[PDB]
């Protein structure tokens, strides 16, 4: 019916009871830290609620369907437009000085961010690889968590996660059809006959020769299937090889009609994994100002271990001259 | 204690209903607009939690120790920047499209956010007076509210606000005594003086047009100056409620603006820096609110784009201190005969 | 090719001559209003690059091929992304004081912001037009420029616009075409169907209240959606200004907005998404810019003149945002379906 | 007389922008954004040098003494913070380049780099950046990328007395110090060994208990830490190191502003020290940012470099963060009675 009963503030304003204030002596910015992140894991409920829904576009098979791609790339966006959001929000809690953080820490024990069911759904809904996760205290993430909860973190480790279907949808690429389009075959072709040229062209001048080398070097390491399964197993690589093959496809032809919002997709997926890095960076940060090894552990988690689409981040490393990039004639357009 | 029972997440976390799915019609974006609305719940219990505790520190004498005014400061600063915060998070819902919104609109009616309780505690406590707020459909704002949740709203009329306890504490700012620095009396002479020079200097520029603008502008400013030394003009633009604060608490404020840098006044210029910029931020947040709501419903809108006004900044008197800047040289000197009492 | 070469910096980092200090009697920060100014016209330098590239685009036709939409898309997008910093960097000059402006104002006369060139030039090339301009003490804009600048103006004022050359690409909008899918006349047909049949179940309630007030709300509803079908009140309100876009122009548009999901549609639909955008964003640095005056120079006007371009006369798409007065309910929209769907599948 | 574009030098700002990829007959849009992204930088920096300057210049020539000049050392601290703000926010514009855009003009760029930004070197240097300290790229000295006038620039910048040296020299002589007055740092030592005695007995009174014992080993580590502060040889290893930069006097001056802040005297000083962290952490994030767009441009050199520039061994006021570390209970602080207080009172 009215406003606070449609939006049940009932609950969600008189869910704030100081520590402090209970054990009889109330700090006033004990409030600020309760609100700030109450605040938090209010939006953490919304890009979980985004996520799942973009999640089931997948796993359902709606994302055939290309006239769901703009929802898709919209919500993915819209993630990233409260991510941003929360990066911001640091700022309020920087207002909070360390001395006055001090009269209050020691009625928060043994309570900690450890312990957000929300965020570590995230994580997990993401990808991040629970092998890969930085041990804290020699210590399982879970561990902190029991009952319905450990349940429920089971469950986003077990269900197919965003990485997962992605992949899955990048591997159906169309271009990759040794048969058709055959863009691998073409792509090897192209380069492998480019650095040629470019060898008998250069055939410091010997040093640019050098430089050569090397990109010749990490060009060629691309069409190396074996050596890409070894980085997977280490994890230094999340995709497939051929889901990697159709990310490049829609790089390169990215300005071709059907591939114009997957490219928007893959773009936002990147700046998820980069807003997501920069809320653990402004985190670690915060703690540093307020505590002055949580502070060493939560750098760590300022990595590429953390970086579930690293492999998205990485295409930027096997760039190659636009005159090399196997040409999209009329005759082809066709399928895109 | 654990994370999620400390911040009553049972409470908070299990809050949002779509009334599209209630009705057998979910509609997906319904629950950004339930989430968007309890964070600026949130942050609008955050920000009367800070004003209080401001209202507190003036009411009770606390803030007569100059000791205090770093936390006053400190905690008008917070409040503006959280506003800052929620006038960026209007950037979310506007991923909502309105073709979206139009799929779930139907299912909100009678909620609307005029009953927004704390939005309008804020605005009385900031010190928006009854009488001067524009009418929704000819009728006042309060008769949207009904039992305790009308008579808190009373109270936060009734009750002293933000802009009463700064005029009270405006009206004791040391300088003004005439048997002291007699600020007030050493103006006027000085800006008489200062304009008298002005013409001396302006009727011996040659004659042109130059000199007939120059000629133009020091009527102008004349006028303007010496509006400042009339009492009986002040009371009757008091009562029109086109100014609000007592003529004499103008005076301790323009006294803290020309001498800021004397140390008692360092941060009593800080604190009336913070409340032109939450006056601002506030007309900010009406601003974007508007902006919104035409982006969704089209061409209320009238109502709310009248609320982006003067009648709403409750501390338009500090802000229109700018009129009344002087060159310098013409401000009264304190000098070490009479600095050390500030 | 050094850095401080390649940037031109020797020009760049020697641009900055305080008046102040030229007559003897140096502020502080005076600096900071010369940097803030210098920094908004490079900007503006980047918004007129970006956004004669997307003229340019339309007006030699490269639209017609749906390959260039990313690019236009892009490229719109970016002119927002450079906007939202401008609204942002009116916090720095909020770091000056109007005691200290005060200090230096008076050897800044007579120039003004209103001589910016570029300003003008990012006004009237998106599509702000001369007539709608509200006049400041009672003298055209234009008249504050001379020489070359004022020829840039009038070329910027003959030009095609923005509103201009996307008007004649939404001209063309697929399914229009009373022979083809029949847009317009398949949405008269369903919405006049679709009252009519409100109108039967409310007509079917007893008198009360509650019923009269469901008939007004019809009767509103009614009227908004039928003046639609009313070409001539459109050309009216074009006469007028209180429109922009031809009538042919505005059919394409909600042809793009009810079909958004259509893949043809979609990256169109994101463009029409972002001319919003810079009308919004365009909005919200005048009323920052206004703002900003009041707290230095206070009430008494510039700071009147400055409110009054906070207005619908100064919002060249309008028209794009009033199509949200014209939603109706899904089922009402006429069915694309995979019959026709493949004109709209690339 | 005086026009816009005169006054703000538009024909040096605005004819500065020539694209590399242009003059080798292969116009390439997107180098514009890339030229009017540092260029905007560097005007902001050139802002930031003026305000830091005239700040330093402040503590170097006797005018700190006079208390008067503390809101105009904070406000234009507090301006550096928040243009750096914004120009951690602008490198959203650069992100609206994709990595393929640029690798198409990236080629006729070399051998130009940021590494001979002059201009950031200065700032560096000003803020205090030691030359020890920095990170060697490629076995090199930053300032062998530079020569003429620049160099010598550069040199006076490393000579001159940087914000660190002169913000310590001004805590040195913090109220509060003397052996003979209120002998803070005297009765600081008293007051923790007392406390921490009185703790220890807290806790021995305990049940057995593996809680007790967690306490006890706690207790251990804080009393560990809170003593080591008392210890002058450690803090001259620590600074050797380079892991501390203040003075120990400095040191216990700014501890005497965060525990007395709220007494009026140091109320100014106290958000002086809160700017010179935000400038610090400001400062950290603009290379943070930088790091992350070289690399999704790039791909992963230079980027191991910059990383390495991520780092405390580039915050110069380390000192006042970690001060957090020997933060104690209130009732421990030294009492202040009015009486005493006189001393800190305006
Ligand atoms: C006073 C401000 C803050 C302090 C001092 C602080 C402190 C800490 C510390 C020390 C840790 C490491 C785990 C531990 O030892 O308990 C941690 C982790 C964490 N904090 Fe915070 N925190 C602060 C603010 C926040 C905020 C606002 C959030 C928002 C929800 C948050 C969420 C988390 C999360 C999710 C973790 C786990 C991080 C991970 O495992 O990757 N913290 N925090
Ligand atoms: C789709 C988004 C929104 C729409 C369409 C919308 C619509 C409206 C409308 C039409 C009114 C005028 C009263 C009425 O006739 O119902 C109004 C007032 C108001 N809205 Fe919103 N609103 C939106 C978002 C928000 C949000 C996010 C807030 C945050 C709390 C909010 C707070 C308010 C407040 C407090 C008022 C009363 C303002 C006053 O009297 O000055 N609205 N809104
Ligand atoms: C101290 C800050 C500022 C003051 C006091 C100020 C004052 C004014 C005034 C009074 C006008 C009206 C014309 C006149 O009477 O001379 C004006 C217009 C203008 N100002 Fe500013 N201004 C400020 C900052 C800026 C900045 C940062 C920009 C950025 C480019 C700017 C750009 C303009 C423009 C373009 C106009 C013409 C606007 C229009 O006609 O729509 N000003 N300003
Ligand atoms: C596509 C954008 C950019 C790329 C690819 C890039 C690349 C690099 C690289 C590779 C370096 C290491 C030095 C070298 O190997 O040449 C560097 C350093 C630097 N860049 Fe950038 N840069 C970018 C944008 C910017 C911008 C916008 C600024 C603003 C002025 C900037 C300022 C600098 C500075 C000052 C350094 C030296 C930093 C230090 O030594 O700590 N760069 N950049
Ligand atoms: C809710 C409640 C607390 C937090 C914290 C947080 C931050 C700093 C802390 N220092 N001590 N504690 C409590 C003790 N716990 C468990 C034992 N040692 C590690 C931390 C803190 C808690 C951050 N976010 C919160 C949300
Ligand atoms: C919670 C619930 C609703 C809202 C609204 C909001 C926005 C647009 C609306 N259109 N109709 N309604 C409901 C009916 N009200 C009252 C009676 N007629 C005028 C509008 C709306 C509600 C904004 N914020 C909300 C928070
Ligand atoms: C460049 C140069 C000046 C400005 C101004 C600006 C702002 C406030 C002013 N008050 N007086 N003046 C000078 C005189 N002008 C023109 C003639 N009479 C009306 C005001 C001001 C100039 C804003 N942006 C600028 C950029
Ligand atoms: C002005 C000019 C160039 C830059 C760069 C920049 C960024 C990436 C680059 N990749 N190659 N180059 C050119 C070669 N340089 C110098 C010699 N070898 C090391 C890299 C780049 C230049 C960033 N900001 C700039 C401003
Ligand atoms: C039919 C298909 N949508 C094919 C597909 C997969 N990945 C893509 C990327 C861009 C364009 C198309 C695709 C599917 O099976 O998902
Ligand atoms: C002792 C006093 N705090 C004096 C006072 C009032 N307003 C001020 C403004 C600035 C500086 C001081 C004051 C009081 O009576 O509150
Ligand atoms: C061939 C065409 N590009 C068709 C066209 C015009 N407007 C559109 C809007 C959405 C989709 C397509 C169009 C042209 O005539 O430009
Ligand atoms: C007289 C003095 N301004 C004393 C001084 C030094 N550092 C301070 C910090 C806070 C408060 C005062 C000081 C000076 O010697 O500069």
């Amino acid at each position: 019916l009215i406003y606070g009963n449609y939006l049940h503030l009932e609950k969600v304003l008189n869910a704030q009871e100081l520590q402090s204030e209970t054990k009889g002596n109330k700090i006033h910015d004990e409030h600020l830290f309760i609100i700030t992140h109450q605040a938090y894991e209010l939006w953490f409920k919304q890009i979980l609620w985004e996520l799942d829904s973009v999640r089931e576009i997948f796993q359902n098979g709606h994302v055939r369907d290309e006239r769901n791609m703009l929802k898709v790339v919209s919500r993915m966006h819209r993630v990233s437009v409260i991510l941003k959001l929360l990066v911001q929000q640091f700022s309020i809690l920087e207002t909070m000085t360390a001395l006055d953080f001090n009269d209050f820490r020691e009625y928060l024990s043994p309570a900690s961010g450890f312990q957000s069911l929300q965020f570590r759904l995230l994580e997990n809904k993401i990808g991040v690889l629970q092998n890969m996760r930085v041990p804290y205290n020699r210590r399982h993430y879970r561990d902190n968590f029991k009952g319905e909860e450990n349940e429920l973190l089971l469950k986003s480790e077990q269900e197919k996660t965003l990485l997962e279907l992605v992949e899955a949808w990048l591997e159906r690429t169309p271009g990759l059809e040794p048969h058709g389009f055959n863009f691998w075959g073409k792509l090897e072709k192209n380069i492998t006959r480019g650095l040629e040229e470019e060898f008998i062209r250069i055939q410091e001048k010997e040093e640019q020769v050098a430089e050569f080398q090397k990109q010749k070097e990490v060009l060629l390491s691309l069409f190396d299937e074996k050596r890409h399964e070894h980085l997977l197993s280490k994890g230094e690589r999340r995709l497939s090889y051929r889901a990697l093959q159709g990310a490049l496809m829609i790089y390169f032809y990215r300005e071709e009609p059907r591939f114009q919002v997957p490219f928007q997709l893959l773009t936002s997926l990147m700046d998820i994994d980069s807003l997501m890095t920069k809320w653990r960076y402004n985190h670690v940060c915060m703690v540093h100002r307020m505590l002055g090894s949580g502070y060493h552990y939560l750098r760590s988690t300022v990595s590429d271990r953390y970086k579930v689409f690293v492999d998205l981040f990485n295409l930027s490393t096997y760039l190659i001259p636009r005159h090399w990039i196997p040409k999209m004639n009329p005759t082809i357009h066709k399928f895109l």
